[PDB]
């Protein structure tokens, strides 16, 4: 695929000169977003050491080219016009699944319905990724957008590999509280994406945090330990702001979950068997 080439000023003037107030968006991938009116259509604008920043953003416009998916975040276009590089997106306006969970800014809980649809919506974006040779690398809820029916978009792939065993690295990168034990120490393979997708799981179990300072265990996937000791049950974590959890679905989504932080990397099931897990819990 082939994007629009946007110029600096123009994504200066639709965003009011790049505004760091709220409603600016948010940040995280190496960039802060904004909200911009482009070509009849609301776009979300990415304003990003500066070489090892470049890369990031030329790999999310390679990716991008060669990945388009219901369950991906499409991109509209690109600005290199200066030393201030900008990706311009379609608008989700329903933010991120963890803004979601965490009800952030007041909007309503999610419901088990909607969750399901979510996590079989993200499993299908991960597919699509793997079986393009693809591996994210920073799969997590504040990389799972939602759109105007909150279907789920896996996002920034500033930091994601082609595969087209394992390879290893030595610029570790990803979320720590995500990350497999084997992408902790440098290896480069699908599988760590699994683990990273069942802390996600996890979190849209339970709506807490990956972590939490303030909290025992401060890291979520501790809490598969406690369950797998019998000291408590994935019932005593369910998330208590919904109304429509039945606890078959959700011990299937848990059974999910905890085959997908298997320590060991080859035994987790791939993302193909997640896919049909999920399908089989709704159905
Ligand atoms: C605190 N918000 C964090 C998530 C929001 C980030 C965010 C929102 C959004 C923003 C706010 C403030 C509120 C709502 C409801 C939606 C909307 N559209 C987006 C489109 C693309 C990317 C993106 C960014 N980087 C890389 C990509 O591939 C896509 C991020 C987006």
């Amino acid at each position: 695929t082939r994007f629009h080439s946007f110029s600096f000023y123009e994504l200066k003037n639709v965003t009011n000169n790049f505004d760091e107030r709220p409603i600016k968006m948010g940040e995280g991938g190496f960039g802060v977003v904004y909200k911009g009116y482009v070509n009849n259509t609301t776009v979300a604008v990415k304003k990003l050491t500066t070489e090892e920043l470049k890369q990031q953003f030329d790999q999310e416009i390679k990716v991008m080219a060669k990945c388009q998916h219901e369950n991906l975040v499409e991109l509209l276009g690109f600005s290199s016009d200066g030393d201030d590089l900008c990706l311009v997106y379609v608008y989700m306006p329903n933010g991120s699944l963890l803004d979601r969970l965490s009800c952030l800014d007041g909007t309503p809980p999610l419901s088990w319905h909607m969750r399901c649809k979510i996590a079989q919506g993200a499993a299908n974006g991960i597919n699509f990724l793997h079986e393009n040779h693809h591996i994210h690398r920073d799969i997590k809820s504040a990389n799972i957008l939602l759109d105007e029916a909150f279907t789920a978009k896996i996002s920034d792939f500033g930091l994601a590999r082609a595969s087209e065993q394992t390879v290893m690295t030595s610029r570790i990168v990803g979320t720590t509280a995500y990350m497999a034990p084997e992408a902790l120490r440098g290896e480069i393979t699908p599988k760590s994406d699994i683990y990273s997708f069942g802390v996600v799981l996890l979190e849209i179990i339970t709506g807490l945090p990956a972590v939490d300072e303030h909290r025992e265990p401060q890291l979520l996937l501790d809490i598969k330990e406690e369950i797998e000791d019998e000291e408590k049950t994935i019932e005593d974590y369910i998330d208590k702001k919904m109304n429509d959890a039945d606890s078959t679905s959700v011990e299937a989504m848990y059974s999910v979950a905890s085959q997908c932080l298997h320590e060991k990397k080859n035994k987790r099931p791939d993302i193909k068997k997640v896919q049909q897990l999920l399908q089989e819990m709704t159905a």
